[PDB]
């Protein structure tokens, strides 16, 4: 709590912060870029000896003859290592001009496929599709009249749109799919509470992605994968999983336990509550919910881990049907409210908290 | 791996980075930060609900939607909060201005970026971003291959845009040029300047209100010039630099070259030269690229701004103060300045005789 004195020297610091705000949106979207144009990729798999490479000899692997490609990339190259998105080593040209070479930056590991094939790239794609930017237009409209910045946007609520939209269906699907990929796979080094269980049920749990490796890491069990039916259609037939169409509000398929994983945070508490009740009926005396969420922290403080649980509380607003990120005690709150009578935070990776609510404490 | 975790949570932060000044344009076009500044003092604090209340609405979760558009900007210090415990036992959180919002909302004189961010984050702006990888495998501009023309052909065929951007602009360079005026002498003097590309005429006016007694002219294109407002003093003028530039003592250019090719730089330096008396000036504000993608709010400024003028303009780009004295140099000025600096815009004048 130092006071800072408004001076010349804060002003310019002020104004320049501004600036950065207006336009910040360039990050993204070039990010979104060299993304599509596999940028990172050919970096990872070309880079020289030395971990750099020119933007020219990046360009030379891209299908292009367009002679400014090595100037547009570096252009591109250059706002991303400024954020440090990738690294960067100058050197000095004939003409004592410096030209930039470019480097993978520890995030590229996220950003690029690791050995299973995945990565949050296909995240990003979703996160920046040009569908899912139309909300933001309407974001201060639900505001004023109520409602939904996305259903302001295009007629109806967003699940019903991927129902008629089959490219974004696909990105969508598999942004989840390989996000959740990722985190699923650090949860089950950690976590042991699927041991045991005979059924277990994945309410919203996408094409499949999470349910097949359950499976796979217990054979014993019967999965059950269940989402709405425009996503069931075109699920990988995964060996061990059974795909169930549906619409969890109505009800869900029993099981021993049931997974949730970004179902809560999609759903106003009222919507919760049903779905919470709707799972209590589901499950045998001594069943639990098995919740996979962010957790809200206790104040807006300026952390990356912080501000990733802040712009998902955001991307609900924009997209969902009351959708908002939770605290513990609010989720801890909507599983007394549905009867359950125990609750624990079991485990956690990449600020995905897992949770269990209990039948029986 | 607390290191693999924080390089996960790095991308997710990346993914939906459009969260922050999307949420900061609808708390712009709402007018929270006007509530804000009007209603408690500057280092007081404010409710989402009592901001709600100013807003024409009866929506009973405008208050709660705005806390958590506002928790986004707190996390980013675009505001400040403190926190306030409910007898649940769960905290909300109050909030009030940080510095920036001085800039984001009405300063003394009328102006703040806000319509620059508006600009900045129109749908229409936007749009281009979607053909860049295109642009770059096929050759040509974002922004053509969205709207089939250049911005400034599509700016006089939309007439809400063009009023956008030149507030945008207008707002943004009354903030620079009041600083400059303050440190800069280079106007002193003059009988006659021309402001070249000089929009809606901003900086004329504020040039000849500090110099009652100089001509300005402020020459643009024409569906520009029809909105410019007039201002004793300066003569709003109509044309295509690229076909000549009005005569005067000293020319300025403000983010002209920057939305330019090196050849049309010269191009453009060169009618410049040939519209100034034999020791007169091209005045030019604009951005100086730094020698490294740098970390810095400043840096980064500067590289979004090189970036925008990728997705938008015909060759377009920041240049360094070694690239600006070639241009200055290719275009016959012997002699180049750099005289003042204000929010990141340098003043350099090129000068026909040192
Ligand atoms: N009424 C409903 N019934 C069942 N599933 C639904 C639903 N409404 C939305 N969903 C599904 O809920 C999911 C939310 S996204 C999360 C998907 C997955 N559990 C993961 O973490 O990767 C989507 O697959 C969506 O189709
Ligand atoms: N051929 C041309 N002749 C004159 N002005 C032009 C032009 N092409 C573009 N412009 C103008 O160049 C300006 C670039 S934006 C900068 C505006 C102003 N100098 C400021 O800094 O606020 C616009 O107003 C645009 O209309
Ligand atoms: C098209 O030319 C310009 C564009 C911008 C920024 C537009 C969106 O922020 C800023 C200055 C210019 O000279
Ligand atoms: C519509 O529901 C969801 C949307 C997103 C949105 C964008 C992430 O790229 C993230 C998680 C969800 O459960």
């Amino acid at each position: 709590e130092i006071q800072i004195i408004p001076t010349h020297s804060s002003d310019e610091e002020a104004n320049l912060f501004a600036m950065q705000l207006a336009s910040a949106a360039v990050l993204p979207m070039a990010l979104k870029a060299a993304i599509e144009l596999d940028v990172l990729e050919i970096m990872a798999k070309s880079v020289p000896p030395s971990g750099y490479i020119s933007p020219a000899e990046i360009a030379a692997q891209l299908p292009t003859t367009n002679p400014e490609a090595p100037v547009m990339l570096d252009r591109v190259l250059r706002l991303l290592a400024s954020y440090s998105v990738v690294t960067y080593t100058l050197r000095e040209l004939p003409s004592g001009k410096v030209e930039r070479l470019y480097g993978l930056a520890p995030v590229c590991k996220f950003l690029t496929k690791n050995e299973d094939g995945v990565s949050l790239a296909p995240f990003l794609l979703l996160a920046t599709d040009k569908v899912l930017l139309e909300p933001w237009f309407y974001l201060k409209d639900a505001i004023l009249e109520g409602g939904i910045p996305f259903n302001k946007a295009y007629g109806m609520n967003i699940w019903d749109y991927f129902g008629t939209d089959h490219r974004i269906n696909k990105v969508f699907n598999k942004g989840m799919s390989s996000n959740s990929t990722i985190t699923m796979k650090k949860i089950l080094e950690m976590y042991n509470g699927f041991e045991g269980l005979t059924t277990i049920v994945d309410v919203g749990g996408g094409t499949g992605a999470v349910a097949s490796m359950i499976v796979a890491k217990y054979p014993s069990i019967n999965a059950i994968n269940f989402d709405l039916p425009h996503v069931i259609q075109d699920a990988p037939a995964f060996s061990g999983v059974e795909h169930l169409g549906g619409d969890m509000f109505d009800g869900v398929p029993k099981g021993d336990a049931i997974f949730i994983k970004w179902i809560c945070h999609d759903w106003s508490d009222e919507h919760c509550l049903k779905l919470l009740k709707n799972c209590y009926a589901a499950l045998p005396d001594h069943g639990k919910v098995i919740v996979a969420e962010y957790i809200l922290p206790p104040s807006p403080d300026p952390s990356i881990a912080t501000k990733v649980v802040i712009h998902t509380d955001a991307l609900m607003l924009a997209y969902n049907p009351g959708g908002k990120e939770r605290t513990e005690k609010e989720f801890q709150a909507l599983a007394m409210a549905s009867g359950f009578r125990g609750f624990k935070v079991a485990s956690c990776a990449f600020n995905t908290y897992v949770m269990e609510f209990l039948k029986t404490a």
